[PDB]
């Protein structure tokens, strides 16, 4: 599913983006735009091996198993293809583990290197939030 932007933002705000961690709206919103263009079902392999799946890129070397990725840990215990889902239940229980785990939003690098310091509210701008 390719999510309009504001149809995602009501999605991560339902399930409890909004704030967590500190992180607000906008910030997920646009790690979601240059991480998966919106996309829930885009896919890119990393040179470790390992893959990145879904609506926010989850790696499957610490995040999720696809069963090729060496070393894996599997710490949000759900298969990769889980992550590729129109629904986006399973990314974002995932991704408040991620975002918990130490480097808050730095785990996205396209996050700090395109939205951290930004004007991430641009994101949600016009939403009936
Ligand atoms: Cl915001
Ligand atoms: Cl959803
Ligand atoms: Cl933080």
């Amino acid at each position: 599913k390719v999510f309009g932007r504001c149809e995602l933002a009501a999605a991560m705000k339902r399930h409890g983006l909004d704030n967590y961690r500190g992180y607000s709206l906008g910030n997920w919103v646009c790690a979601a735009k240059f991480e998966s263009n919106f996309n829930t079902q885009a896919t890119n392999r990393n040179t470790d091996g390992s893959t990145d799946y879904g609506i926010l890129q989850i790696n499957s070397r610490w995040w999720c198993n696809d069963g090729r990725t060496p070393g894996s840990r599997n710490l949000c215990n759900i298969p990769c293809s889980a992550l590729l889902s129109s629904d986006i239940t399973a990314s974002v229980n995932c991704a408040k583990k991620i975002v918990s785990d130490g480097n808050g939003m730095n785990a996205w690098v396209a996050w700090r290197n395109r939205c951290k310091g930004t004007d991430v509210q641009a994101w949600i701008r016009g939403c009936r939030l």
